[PDB]
């Protein structure tokens, strides 16, 4: 499937495409404000996820360090990002279905729209300031704000042991981008698309 990354923002970003334990694509690139990247995903591909790091740094070698979303040091992407990262997810052609979504459950650095190209099925954006909001001890240090778990490392905020209900911290997320994920439990914001569309994800959309 075709995957077309768009940098909308004003500032540079890296983007990294995974699916955890390799990479989709070259999975990573530069994109200055402006750019796009077109990847293709094959088939069948579970548990995919594209995201954008911020603030980064590599040598002539592709080793280096992001502020956001770091996948250990890598320009190329072979597993995924350390928090925070607003989450592009989906998993292709599962049962004749692709299934995607945003997720704040690892936090958030970047507003994103992720909208299919083909026919059959709404796109979810979740782009609403969430930064400049952020509560205070969410913040994370090098920009971004943190999801509570990554933050407190607790059941009540890790659902570590499945029982677990939103938190103020969670709801904090949700009422600003409510077609995110904003807990484990939350309730499924996943959309149903036919089985092998195309998708267009956009950082910083304007519409």
């Amino acid at each position: 499937a075709t995957f077309e990354i768009v940098n909308r923002c004003s500032y540079t970003v890296w983007a990294a495409a995974s699916k955890g334990d390799a990479a989709l694509d070259a999975g990573g690139r530069q994109l200055n404000s402006g750019e796009s990247w077109t990847i293709n995903v094959e088939p069948g591909t579970n548990g995919g996820k594209i995201w954008a790091r911020t603030d980064c740094y590599f040598d002539d070698s592709g080793s280096g360090i992001c502020k956001t979303g770091d996948c250990g040091g890598l320009l190329r992407c072979k597993r995924f990002g350390r928090p925070p990262t607003t989450l592009a997810e989906f998993s292709l052609n599962q049962y004749g279905k692709d299934y995607i979504d945003i997720s704040n459950i690892k936090g958030f650095n970047v507003p994103m729209d992720f909208s299919p190209t083909t026919r059959g099925c709404r796109g979810v954006r979740c782009a609403a300031d969430i930064v400049g909001q952020c509560p205070a001890k969410l913040k994370a240090p090098g920009g971004g704000c943190n999801d509570a778990c990554t933050v407190f490392q607790t059941s009540e905020y890790c659902c570590t042991t499945g029982k677990c209900g939103p938190t103020e911290y969670s709801r904090f997320f949700k009422r600003l981008c409510p077609d995110a994920f904003s807990y484990v439990l939350d309730k499924p914001t996943t959309v149903t698309c036919p089985g092998s569309s195309n998708y267009r994800v956009t950082f910083c959309p304007t519409a």
